């Protein structure tokens, strides 16, 4: 998985730097692309070193699920500074996936970020907006 990344373009949410679970897999989408599922309550996963510049002040992931969930964004560590939380509820299927976004706090510069599961939802891709 690569070592960095830019938050203003498409960061794959398979191609993640390490994670905390033990059922976590690469999963395939409908249209023969990849994300990661298996996904359980506390689990973390992480990407190394994704560049900020100036300025984000939101976040928008394409994903799918059949529950109510919600993923918490973190910069730095598992115990970092909270981002902010994406709310997701069902999609209407675990291959059903849509475009959510949230609000975060705004983050400069070059960071890791943690995003924290309280449950399963299936994450294609994620993108963060400027400032
Ligand atoms: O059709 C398959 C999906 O069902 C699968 O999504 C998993 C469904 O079971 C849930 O408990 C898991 O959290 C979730 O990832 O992904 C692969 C797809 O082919
Ligand atoms: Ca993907
Ligand atoms: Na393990």
């Amino acid at each position: 998985s690569p070592i960095r990344r830019d938050a203003f373009s498409i960061i794959e949410a398979e191609e993640y730097n390490s994670t905390n679970s033990s059922t976590l897999q690469v999963i395939g989408t409908p249209n023969n692309g990849r994300g990661i599922g298996y996904i359980e309550n506390g689990n973390t996963v992480t990407y190394s070193n994704i560049d900020f510049g100036s300025g984000a002040t939101g976040f928008s992931a394409t994903v799918a699920t059949e529950v109510n969930t919600s993923i918490q964004i973190r910069s730095d560590s598992p115990t970092g500074t909270l981002l902010g939380t994406l709310y997701v509820s069902s999609t209407g299927s675990w291959n059903t996936y849509n475009t959510v976004s949230t609000n975060i706090s705004k983050i400069t510069g070059v960071h890791d970020i943690v995003l924290v599961f309280s449950g399963p939802v299936n994450v294609d891709n994620f993108i963060f907006s400027r400032s």
